[PDB]
């Protein structure tokens, strides 16, 4: 829930993802561990889908600065590129975007400035490529 004394409001929301496989369930992205090592359970994982998506819904319009985004370690870590970090509103309008090429270290943060915001979305751009996330951040600054 306390990242570095930060409150994390993602932690334990729902979540949505485009589907499942290997048993990789989305809340695994809001389970408070940032373990990247998928056979550790920490870890999503869908199918190849058109496109791959996970989602978190805060439950209520909220302010959203800095986003986490912890990629899988263990395997297949390239997956997590040229993608898209999208908030939408509590009517589901896209409020926000900010695209990621791909990740040099196991984390990106970006900063969304206390936009307003209900989802936040992460969506692969390349078709057929699961997604796979060890663990989403959210921060109100
Ligand atoms: C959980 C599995 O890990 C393996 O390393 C991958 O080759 C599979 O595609 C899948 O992601
Ligand atoms: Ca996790």
């Amino acid at each position: 829930k306390f990242n570095d004394g930060n409150l994390n409001i993602a932690y334990a929301k729902p979540t949505t993802q485009s589907s499942v496989d290997y048993n990789g369930d989305p809340n695994r992205a809001v389970d408070g561990n940032r373990n990247g090592n998928f056979n550790s359970g920490s870890v999503t994982h869908t199918r190849a889908d058109n496109p791959s998506w996970w989602e978190v819904d805060l439950k209520k319009m909220d302010k959203v600065g800095l986003v986490k985004i912890y990629n899988r370690t263990d395997a297949e870590t390239q997956r997590l590129s040229n993608f898209d970090v999208i908030l939408y509103d509590n009517n589901r309008n896209e409020v926000a975007k900010k695209h990621v090429n791909n990740l040099s270290g196991e984390s990106v943060s970006l900063d969304f400035k206390e936009k307003g915001a209900r989802y936040i979305k992460v969506k692969l751009l390349t078709s057929g490529v699961p997604l796979s996330l060890a663990e989403v951040e959210v921060f109100r600054e």
